[PDB]
């Protein structure tokens, strides 16, 4: 039929080769005649899913062996709470880098539970860059840093990570998760919705060294223990098992176009495609991130009054644009270019983009 | 390549909803792109988490006063997440203990805050559930606390308490939406889909709005859902698309009494095949608490036993093993679990009582 272009900020556009292999075994998987959504997450075939998907992980990007890979429900959401929860104990502080409206919800989860600091902000400048690391307000009772390694609402993005040494680095990456080469090491703990690079909603990846977790915590709910997740390998209740299973088929594709390596190269060229067309447009449009922070998964701006955004958002619905509309919060216009989204949606923004322009 | 899926959870589901999701998984509602590539806050998106909630609240026939909410973590969250709610200073989250389900949810109410048996079968083994004239209750309860199914032990309530001093509050996982349900008698209902409604990832909570709160994590508080209509955070959005097809297969046959019809008829195969056995196959509960869902029986020593799974697990069925707590075995007959299943599962016991 007519030309769809898939933007959606969350959940996304999946890679075709992982839906389309989901299609053709979704009433008989592994010849168990069963589907996988009908397995036994005890079954022979589901452990298998489960321990695929794990070790795609572990070597797209490259986890050490003293950090396991959990899969957890609840979404990012939930670990804002889970993670000061087991590890913002008495007497320390939950210390966040603020450079977006996601790092606002993890603080104010944190300010629940414990003491909190803002190591460092660009909340006052509208969040349009990344703070510089020598900014950075360290405390000697800091639980851990929290960063957000992908500004999903403002279209800003850490280029690098910094080196933390008296508190674990901990990183939301929900929306910038697998889509570069990492270093794991730098962190603690890493957590990311699936739903905007990974695959689908219903399952969080954390990634998180096991010493610094894999021992209870008092008072703190079965559920909610991180050792309990780490100590059962993310099986102590039923798990999403559809979920974690097209979490794998996506990994499986990742992994079969080069891995981070060369998903970062594509990422690069497309998010390159629409920089370049808002840089040619003599400000018709704006982006709202300053360059050097500039975000390659959900690039933001605003064309020169709102008048004009809305007549761009319609235009670009009735030509099969979908989900270019700004988070509610901040309005304007949001491009999310994850992983899967292809190439030609990107040149195909560009078109819209230049004749909305020039026949403005 | 015969194969009957009798697993306890994850489960079958019926083929008409598979069969339908398999169809438009590529291109849903004309769009161009899978349920799963759908902004949760799409309308696409929006009126499919909305149908769900539809089609449960006529099935079951649930008041306007209750809302129905879709939330991740399983049942074993709401074993925390009730207490947390709910059980305030000097109150009392008071449980009856029916299996071992009963006991995991107590656990976590033990960790909040004061907790109560108000009845227990556990001295026995679980093998019934207990007279309501029994229960033990308090002026101070936050809650009572029952288990509706007992999953491991194959037991079931044939009906339920009439409760007014506190909420009456169930874990029905492993038989909502197995029968009509009297929604007014209770406060609160949760179940993990897996079972009864669709696949893992999403659990059903029906809840007296007015029932159910300061210091408890945004995601952790009822409220948050109720007021954000479970679209507070990203919801597992093929989770609730396939509990709507599910739902609507159970409407398409004739809704929560024509469902009771088929689920009596599975289970009335598998009694009258145990009872008829002489002794053969012995089942762990009571004939007066007989679950209709979870049907927990043994033969008459260990190597039968395993001889009996072993002849099972060769002719194609699937999930029969007893829990790993309890041994024997469990042929769990959810809605989707179909009647042909149950006739080759007899077939099957007959014949191997035969052959022994
Ligand atoms: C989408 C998003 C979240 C929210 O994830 P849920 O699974 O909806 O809780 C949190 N952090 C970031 C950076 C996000 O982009
Ligand atoms: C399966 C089951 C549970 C566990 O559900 P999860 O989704 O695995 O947490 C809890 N209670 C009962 C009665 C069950 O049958
Ligand atoms: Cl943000
Ligand atoms: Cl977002
Ligand atoms: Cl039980
Ligand atoms: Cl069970
Ligand atoms: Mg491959
Ligand atoms: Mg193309
Ligand atoms: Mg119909
Ligand atoms: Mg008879």
């Amino acid at each position: 039929v007519k030309q769809v272009f898939n933007f959606n900020a969350g959940p996304s556009a999946l890679p075709k080769p992982a839906l389309e292999r989901a299609q053709k075994e979704l009433l008989n998987f592994n010849d168990t005649q069963m589907s996988v959504m009908e397995l036994s997450h005890r079954s022979q075939s589901y452990e298998e899913v489960h321990e695929q998907a794990q070790n795609l992980l572990r070597e797209l990007l490259q986890i050490p062996n003293d950090y396991q890979i959990l899969f957890l429900q609840g979404g990012a959401s939930l670990q804002f709470t889970m993670l000061p929860m087991n590890l913002l104990t008495k007497g320390t502080i939950g210390n966040y880098v603020l450079t977006g409206s996601w790092s606002e919800k993890a603080l104010k989860e944190a300010k629940l539970l414990g003491e909190t600091h803002i190591a460092a902000s660009t909340k006052a400048n509208s969040y349009q860059s990344i703070p510089d690391f020598s900014e950075f307000q360290l405390n000697e009772n800091d639980a851990y840093l929290h960063i957000t390694s992908n500004n999903t609402i403002y279209g800003t993005q850490y280029q690098n990570f910094p080196e933390i040494n008296h508190a674990p680095l901990i990183a939301d990456m929900s929306s910038d998760i697998l889509s570069r080469p990492l270093k794991v090491n730098q962190f603690g703990m890493i957590y990311a919705g699936a739903q905007k690079n990974l695959g689908p909603s219903g399952v969080t990846v954390v990634i998180v060294k096991k010493d610094l977790l894999n021992t209870k915590v008092e008072q703190v709910p079965t559920m909610l223990q991180y050792a309990t997740h780490i100590k059962s390998d993310s099986l102590y209740n039923t798990p999403p098992t559809f979920s974690i299973y097209m979490l794998r088929n996506v990994l499986d594709w990742i992994k079969d176009l080069g891995g981070a390596e060369a998903i970062a190269k594509q990422n690069e060229e497309k998010a390159k495609i629409i920089y370049d067309t808002i840089d040619e447009s003599n400000g018709f449009y704006v982006g709202h991130a300053e360059k050097g922070s500039r975000s390659l998964m959900n690039v933001t701006f605003n064309l020169r009054n709102e008048e004009l955004n809305q007549q761009f958002l319609a235009k670009a619905k009735e030509q099969g644009f979908v989900g270019l509309n700004g988070h509610r919060s901040v309005g304007g216009c949001r491009a999310s270019i994850y992983n899967a989204v292809p190439i030609d949606a990107c040149i195909a923004l560009r078109e819209l983009m230049i004749q909305f322009k020039e026949n403005a």
